[PDB]
């Protein structure tokens, strides 16, 4: 004597409900929004799962994405203050950070988002045993091992937005001066994401191309090293004008949880472990050349870098550990 | 003794630049860049191009955009304080408005919008002899009107957002309560879009079976009627969360783009002119169910409405009528 | 010293391979190789395993298939004279069967079946514990029902192609009637699939718009009727013509497996166990307006079927319950 | 009075029916059905119309797939024994030709296709006086000469299907040693489809990583060089066990005109005019890697081979030149 009685009838057979391809994403900033609707807009998950501290903001981003579920293929979305709304994800986004401040030491930016961070991921792992996560969060290579080492996961389990965007960049500014599409022009940016990003002179092509051995060269000076230095720059260029990012870096994310969602073994320059990789000894995440499958960090690209390239590698490994002077102030 | 000169040569043949499925944007607002990435991420047109008064803004927005081009499949994106940037674009999607101030009346805020109007629309048409322009700004009804008006466009090229998204988050609602996907629950709000929009009880239905046959019916007085309260209300219910609207807004308008890109046909309650369809006598748009293909609005849905529905419609459009009183104060 | 173990490494870590939605096809006839493709050019399977008697034919439509591995994205295909290739099938597609001869009886000629289906179907379920069984082989109402019999299977987890293809045809030919696509004509051929397909006249609409209300009607004398006819004869035009049935049939299977796959919940008009629906007393499977999921028949939408109507399903109820006087001869 | 009155009505202004990304198949074979359904199930063209001599097989054809319309997103197909049907093709696919037979010199084989070419490809460019022609027809290097000297069109808009299945073939067997998908691995077989198909070794690789040097090389003995020869065996193979070939090819072609429609610029390994280049001197067309786009061949990729291999080239480009006696018996 009920609408939904009277039009809906039941097999005498059924099984609790459920969801297989779970994702949570953590903070609906500009980065989150924009991560959690590329990934909406992609069919990578049968639910979303949003985290934040703030009630009212998360309610109603939760909401407006709600509102447009007819033009989706995502069946469940939803929203908690409460960590146990992401109980059972296969994937974890975590872009909840501090922003640096007047007169900040990275230092005491890094010890700020630690004490954030000692009450995120910790929940993150007893409601989600077998999850992977992803951290975009800057400092990305600090913020990744703290992640790392706050969660109790397997080293394969935790990666770091990295380099990946910058490369996306890199790829964008040589298609522009080459006149090819992104996709065609292949470089690689790796190391410790930021101004001290190491740019792969010598893996830059189109179609097998070596550019290296066609331009008799270059590394060292006839404008072209500029396309480093905007990779970096333009992304300061953007926060200058716009007040903030959001959409290269959601695109970014999503086409990583489509190569991790759909097992693909895809290469990213992602952060990752990088002990005892290229002469690092302590333990250190930076950027390098991965595969991602469904478990996370399947293997590593082993480049055939310069010394040049490896010192500098080098020095984020010792500046990094430096930081790693955290648990107060 | 070019990189890019000992890297590309030529055929003896060749065809000057190109752009054939372009779509332009107007405003990189909240509802601006909403509709700009959901448009990307749906591969509707092979260039997009981002008009905007505010220079750093646009700039900054488009830089965003491009640098995840790797990630897309639109050639082309590009950003103008100019108007012969949207030159020769298929769909304008205009989302540049004021937004009702401390003691306006809908008149004077409708005039406002005018003003600003004036300088937007006559430049579109003129670079894009050929679009069909699409309005998302609020007041809807009246600002498509006015869109009409200024630019002298058969009245089949322009069309307002209407009553789809009120529709979308309508059929949600059903949804949620029925435990089916909104896309197999159809409801149909049609009217002037806001606190006056009418609930269309009566083909109200799942699979084909009509709500109003089981339930006993309703329209008058056993809680169903406070589906339609909330879908205007609710909307409220975000922006007081949130501050704004954007996403489901961004996804509705994507979803009218393909359909019009795509020549689909498809059935949507936007917002027509609607003259002389229910005995309403002037130059009035309201939404009704319209099927769209390339070239705008094709044709109409005729429902069947009871008086006591089409009552509720001419008083809209008599309203709306009175506040076209318009050109200035 | 291996060209592989110069360039492949490993991390440390590492889980045995792995298929999870792995789909078997039996028969590599025209209906199968139709039904193979399909799903592969739709992604519905990380793996494909495709099961015939005849050696060479198979392992040959195995490498044309796998010739083909960079245009696809179904990571494994293979092929086996063995059903324990098929071990570990979400879905199993069945197009084996004997073709009716010179003086056969629809007695015999499902005898005949009966004896093919004692060696398929009982290798399945042992090697496929979990999964569905479609049933495409004609008589398939007959075939569905051995099927079920010979396996063990809950009635849910065996469905019949039925009357699927029938009403995509139905759906067409209305579409070319009414000049609209197929995909917003709605109509319904359910029943014995066949010469015995009942057509719901009552239930045909576009929009919401019921023919029958406006027509004046429709179901006795002024050539509408017609449509039913040539649905259940240009199936035999096409006989007649080319030799044999495939594109057709396999796309309505890559239908059914996609909403399988993707939990849908569509609605299917399919072959299901319909005791006890329409006053049938006995074990006969019949085409009804099915929901499917994962787990096969999830639910059943109930009809309002007319006496006129009624009678005639239960007339084929009748019939096949006589041709269940089987085995053998 | 009429259903069809009663229920669709019109806006007072429309425009005349309208097809604009036309492709044309001609041959229902089984390279032709299978290139057909490919291009379907892609959504690469808004119309597809089948053209052979054989009325009932193509009346039949047409039948199985227009029945299949709900499962689809092409609007309309249609075939014809007259080629006026293909008026308005963006891109045409030829797979008509004769097969060779005992006794049959590759001279009489080619002079036999000449004579039915003379009948297809001149009605082809009367009616779609902008369309590219695909040739599929073995032999595919002397058939596309034919095409190209039979039409009058500009030889860019000629493309053979050539080495790109081959290559196909190439990347699967690597990637089934290397145990990476084939779309990772990268290698190049180019010149004269068929025996005489010459394998790029030194432009293998997988991420970047030349096999070449690491291999301590290879061209010359430690199997590998295996790998060749049954990429043109296994294609022996298939037939010996099938019977033809049909699945592998249709979908190489489907990747051809992805490219082609969406104006792609992709680089694929096609039959092209490959006058003085590598020191060939007349006009014989053999497979390169080319640039694609909507207007057929946009550009070649010029590879540097070693003379080994370029000697090998130009002996097939005398080879087809002296085939190039033809215009009878």
């Amino acid at each position: 004597a009920t609408l939904k009685d009277k039009l809906i009838g039941h097999l005498a057979t059924s099984q609790e409900p459920r969801s297989y391809n779970k994702i949570t994403v953590v903070g609906v900033g500009a980065v989150g929004m924009a991560c959690a609707i590329s990934i909406l807009m992609k069919d990578l998950a049968d639910e979303v799962a949003l985290v934040d501290v703030m009630e009212d903001k998360l309610k109603g981003e939760m909401m407006d994405l709600q509102h447009g579920s007819l033009f989706l293929h995502t069946a469940k979305i939803v929203s908690g203050k409460d960590y146990s709304v992401s109980a059972g994800s296969k994937l974890v986004v975590i872009t909840a950070g501090a922003r640096q401040q007047e007169g900040e030491s990275r230092l005491n930016l890094v010890q700020r988002n630690v004490n954030i961070f000692k009450f995120i991921i910790p929940n993150i792992v007893k409601h989600s045993p077998d999850c992977i996560i992803l951290v975009v969060s800057n400092p990305v290579d600090v913020l990744t091992y703290v992640a790392w080492k706050l969660s109790g996961l397997p080293m394969h389990r935790i990666i770091g937005s990295g380099c990946n965007l910058d490369s996306a960049r890199f790829r964008y500014l040589m298609g522009e001066r080459l006149g090819v599409h992104s996709c065609s022009c292949h470089g690689w940016v790796i190391g410790e994401h930021g101004d001290s990003v190491p740019s792969v002179w010598s893996g830059m092509n189109v179609a097998s191309i070596k550019l290296h051995p066609l331009d008799g060269t270059n590394k060292d000076k006839q404008d072209w090293k500029k396309l480093h230095k905007d990779v970096v720059d333009s992304a300061y260029e953007v926060i200058k004008l716009k007040g903030y990012t959001s959409w290269a870096i959601g695109l970014s994310v999503a086409d990583l949880a489509e190569t991790i969602m759909k097992n693909l073994c895809r290469v990213h320059p992602v952060s990752t472990m990088v002990k005892d990789f290229y002469g690092i000894k302590d333990n250190v995440f930076l950027s390098l050349p991965c595969v991602l499958n469904d478990h996370g960090i399947s293997n590593i690209v082993k480049m055939k870098l310069k010394p040049n390239e490896e010192q500098q590698l080098q020095k984020s490994a010792t500046t990094l550990w430096d930081i790693q002077k955290d648990l107060k102030f």
